[PDB]
């Protein structure tokens, strides 16, 4: 679609609808591009003496790119209740990308006046890989996704990449990426951008929470034809002789009772509490927080696999680094105390996974024998094993949507850990930039490269639609469930909502798990 | 079908039919149910002062249910011995349900005199779920089954179920099922129940032993073309210095050869020995057990990871929990002695499985260098790692048909951990109820509910049919198998036999490995 | 019965009927110990919210 | 238990007046069922407002 | 309806028309429309002590 300048490229279309089987999300924003970079390339690396794991080599460029990757863009909170009350289970099917009313400005600085005026000759130039070609960004939860609240205008984030590296050196098999080198539409002032996708088969993400937990799956009321080892000795009275014997499992010990499954794998986290009292007084953040290593380079594992925060009332504690932490509206990137951020909790998992901050169980160490006493040791962190259960990570509603599987021989039950859908081809990456316009070229010829370009920047609006299908819930549950609601007394602020001064804020994390089902 | 009060609703099926692709299996009881809790549901939860890992909160209900899941239901000691002798593999295909000839009996206990009439207009209540929206608990190896014996009348089990708890208090999540809310057929004298199923695929059940294992699965004529450190240090004869040097492996050194396979995993287990001399004096029955912890609750991990029982010639050992243990016919609940029950045996794993009380094998700690000489550790717990293989649990003769894999977002490798089948949609459950008749309500209005209710139960035949498909054996070994033979010797009774007081007993356990297959 | 769906631009979540999320010794709406069912407290039926 | 069924009418004091109506409900048509009967009927509600 | 940038997109409709049965009545104003708020949304709530 090619208008003129006057006429409109396309229409806003913010909207929910709901089928029933499927609900189609869509919403529409205005973004702004700055020129990033001066219009180059540069590379970029750790400065100077960072640390042996800060270290990195990559390139910034002069691109900036779209992200929708965030769930509040797609859903209202009032939208987000409707699925997360009335639904087990939620997965999108296909989405559809429109860029339209597109212009650009430039700007001449001079003195101190500033004046701003439509340039409509030049050209905005976008492309979408589609064959996933480039390094994939978007699901590193990076800021610069669309605002959760559409009366809000966004900055486009510029786009940039890393590779190998040894310190801050480069290795000959980093590659570099020139994104001028890919075919894309050049937009002018009155064309508009489109693409559509469909989503490969996922599984869907569950919402529900299970209303038992493994250690208690079978009938209290009649007792299993298994023995176990109820004791080991029997007293002569004068002492106690070794003599073996059974019982068969029943109400009255439960944890004896041979079960059929097992809980899910843990990797162990660091206890911390929200009490400042009860925190130790030393700097553990890091020799104390839980690592991987690669090529001998640390790295905190902040996300780690998915694990109940807690047990039973033990509300206070969190895990050092296992579980996601949102910021409150307006709080500082750094050093910014515990008040000001929002912290997720995950201990509608207790059931089928391990608490994150405790050991998987222990095991025998030793073989006893008449002379030796038997010994046991803790399991502080346990593979899969045949058998396992295990619930995924909890999406919430400002968490991600989607991460890319990489690319591999092989990977292990492809769920991202920081919640979402594996994909193996996800939505691709939109670039954008503005076109250089060169600025009063030397009369007599000069092989050099241009240093001098019209300071521009251009602006549009953004439109993306996804589809997606639900679960029913069909429950046979008598009792009332548990609900999202938003509280009835009174209160200076509504939440979701602008404050006085036109500030939207999101008070708490809101995440998918409440309906229940049955194990 | 609905007859009259005099016709018969259905005939005897107690057959086996072998096709030899198939085999049939039909098997027909008799069954009484009595009236449970007086007509009504209850709360039950853990005892008082019970310990943490104890407590339970769940509800008991008025009815019944049908449990056919143990083997012996359905193959007679004979029939289960073609199947072990003559196949490699079995698996279920589909299966008939079928009730009749119901008659429901009213008892009037005056003085000590109870009399005992035929209630023609009474009604017993039956409905399978099918859709899986109860708590399934089939599959926790419970009593109940049907006897292994035709001749035996059995009764019917209560059924009930646990949901949520902290302590022995409820919480928000914990759900209550109300059975009478569900479509359920009414039959009354002269009608009769019906249903078919039909099992979703599943692998088949390996009947097989492995003729080679993991450590030896090359020729032993031939040499590799890959070397390995034979030595590390060679002498000056005064002193050895420090220098390393390779070698081809072959016959002479077997275990030094590169091998493309690993064994299972492994969760270890404690040893004890079923002479009481060699076992420790010591309660370690608990202290000393292998175990997992969810939710700040310890419990036994009583069937484990599949893994051999006990290297060669150790018969007398066994792992603490590591196996499953059947009581020999009349054997008490509690603290009964290690000549009643008859522990099962794995040992047929031993080539690809490792033995469960012993460890996976041995890691370095840490890195050598001239000064420090090198150190390594014991893995005590070993995950899945890529190219690992192993042999699922044996089913045995009285052990569990199948189990239902929780609903969750991921498992790995479903087949259960007691053996058998797992079903991601298994036999639905059939429950059973009389229901309620009141007796000689007041002349006067009371909106209370009643109390009395006439005292009655029921009875009737129930006829399960299954379709199993089996996997033959082609096989090229030259020598004779081993077979699963009756002893030829003379005796006071014999195996599988009523005695002279009537009572049906099954000597030992019977498992389906016997058969050879080459790794 | 028949229903009337809501459709409805409200921006910030409703207000729900919630069982709530504490530990207590019974369930509501739920048998006790001895087998006799209950209603904690009444349920009406305005939680949804339209504009006037 | 079903509760029982019983009427009021017309009064003074506790003394019936002339116009005060008196039912036999042996009176009107009933279906007699044994055991081994049953009964139905089906019932259309007439049109009426949503509630709120 | 979409025009260029020269053309006019409508024609000036002021009249009353009466049929008898009916009467028709059309008007045409100008409107100039600021930006309110700058932008952005507000709560607003009665002053202080009212």
């Amino acid at each position: 679609g090619a208008d003129g300048v006057g006429n409109s490229s396309g229409n806003w279309h913010c909207d929910s609808t709901w089928m029933g089987d499927r609900v189609i999300t869509t919403s529409t924003r205005t973004w702004a591009l700055p020129t990033y970079n001066n219009h180059l390339y540069k590379q970029i690396s750790s400065q100077s003496g960072a640390s042996n794991d800060n270290h990195y080599f990559g390139y910034s460029t002069p691109w900036g790119y779209f992200d929708f990757n965030r769930f509040h863009c797609h859903f209202s909170p009032r939208d987000w209740q409707r699925l997360i009350n009335n639904n087990w289970g939620f997965r999108p099917k296909r989405l559809n990308f429109k860029l339209f009313n597109i212009q650009v400005k430039e700007v001449t600085q001079n003195d101190g006046t500033t004046t701003i005026a439509n340039n409509l000759t030049s050209t905005v130039q976008v492309f979408t890989d589609s064959e996933y070609q480039l390094p994939y960004v978007l699901g590193s939860a990076h800021q610069g996704c669309l605002p959760p609240f559409p009366a809000d205008v966004f900055m486009v984030p510029q786009y940039g990449y890393l590779t190998l590296n040894n310190g801050s050196q480069a290795v000959g098999r980093s590659s570099f990426y020139c994104l001028e080198y890919f075919p894309s539409q050049m937009l002018r002032t009155g064309n508009n951008f489109t693409f559509s996708y469909t989503f490969e088969d996922v599984p869907f993400h569950s919402s529900y929470a299970h209303s038992q937990s493994l250690d208690r799956l079978m009938n209290p009321l009649i007792d299993q034809y298994l023995y176990y080892l109820s004791r080991t000795n029997t007293p002569s009275g004068t002492t106690t002789q070794s003599r073996l014997q059974f019982s068969q499992a029943g109400a009255s010990d439960i944890r004896d009772q041979s079960r059929n499954w097992l809980p899910g794998p843990c990797y162990r986290q660091q206890r911390v509490s929200k009490t400042s009292a009860d925190n130790n007084n030393s700097e553990y953040s890091w020799t104390g927080a839980t690592k991987y290593h690669l090529n001998g380079r640390d790295s905190l594992v902040n996300p780690g696999p998915a694990m109940a925060s807690h047990k039973d009332d033990e509300e206070k504690f969190f895990p050092q680094s296992g579980v996601l932490i949102f910021g409150k509206q307006g709080s500082e990137k750094t050093n910014v105390d515990i008040e000001k951020v929002m912290i997720t909790d995950e201990e509608e998992i207790r059931t089928t996974n391990p608490v994150a901050t405790e050991q998987y169980g222990s095991v025998s160490t030793n073989l006893q024998r008449g002379n030796r006493q038997a010994a046991t040791a803790d399991v502080n962190t346990q593979g899969v094993l045949p058998g396992m259960v295990w619930q995924d990570r909890d999406v919430y509603l400002q968490g991600p949507i989607w991460a890319k599987i990489p690319h591999t021989d092989g990977h292990f039950h492809p769920s991202p850990l920081m919640g979402g859908f594996g994909l193996k081809h996800p939505p691709p990456q939109i670039l954008i930039k503005n076109t250089p316009v060169p600025a009063n070229p030397s009369t007599t010829f000069s092989a050099a490269k241009f240093a001098s370009f019209i300071t521009q920047y251009s602006t549009g609006q953004v439109s993306v639609e996804i589809e997606w299908e639900l679960q029913k819930e069909n429950s046979k549950r008598w009792n009332p469930e548990i609900q999202y609601t938003s509280n009835y007394n009174k209160s200076v602020n509504v939440d979701f909502t602008v404050d006085t001064n036109g500030v939207y804020s999101e008070p708490r994390p809101i995440g998918t798990r409440y309906l229940t089902r049955n194990l």
